[PDB]
Parts: structure tokens; sequence; C-alpha cells
């Protein structure tokens, strides 16, 4: 499923991601904009052979299982494709795991290089919430 920009905004704030351990809203679409534009179906296989899925492209090195990520752990017990599905239960559930970890929004790199810093709450303006 693509996603329209407040629908998916809609979908981040029903699943409890708005102000999630501090990170605004706009924070959150901004990132699954440049992970994934929108696209639930979204893969990237990284240089070390795990793979990112998903909205906001979790990485199998640490997160899910695909069976293909050799010494990988699975820390939000699930399997990768479950980041896929049009429900982003999955992907909200193991984002708030990830945002736990130490790192913040850090752990996204594409959010710290194009998100961090900038006017993010422009991504969730216009939008019904
Ligand atoms: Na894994």
């Amino acid at each position: 499923k693509v996603f329209g920009r407040c629908e998916l905004a809609a979908a981040m704030k029903r699943h409890g991601l708005d102000n999630y351990r501090g990170y605004s809203l706009g924070n959150w679409v901004c990132a699954a904009k440049f992970e994934s534009n929108f696209n639930t179906q979204a893969t990237n296989r990284n240089t070390d052979g795990s793979t990112d899925y998903g909205i906001l492209q979790i990485n199998s090195r640490w997160w899910c299982n695909d069976g293909r990520t050799p010494g990988s752990r699975n820390l939000c017990n699930i399997p990768c494709s479950a980041l896929l599905s049009s429900d982003i239960t999955a992907s909200v559930n193991c984002a708030k795991k990830i945002v736990s970890d130490g790192n913040g929004m850090n752990a996204w790199v594409a959010w710290r290089n194009r998100c961090k810093g900038t006017d993010v709450q422009a991504w969730i303006r216009g939008c019904r919430l």
C-alpha cells in the first residue's frame, strides 16, 4: 500500500507514535517519506546482506526474521514480511522498540540526514488529526 501523507500521519497517530519518546508526528512522517516514499512494500538490500523492510525500512540484522541474514537477531519477534503489510501495526510496534534502543530516531540514518533539525511539522500541515 502507498499511503497518502495525511493518511499515514493519521494511522501513525492512532497507533500512538505522536510524541512517542518525545518525537512529534512530523518526525515519523518525514522518516517514512525518505525511507519508503510511504510504500509499505519497500525493500532494500544492505551491503552486509541484511534487508530493510516497510515504511520505516526496519533492518533484518537486528529486528525481524527473514531467514537469510546470517548471525542476525529478531528483536521485534516478527517475520520481516509483516513489515510489508497494508496494516502498519507491526512496523509501528517494532519502530517503538527501535526508537527506545538508546539512539532515539538516529537509528534511522535518513531521519538524521534529512529530517533532524528541519521544520518536520510541515509533514503534517493541513492534515485532519
Ligand atoms: Na534477523
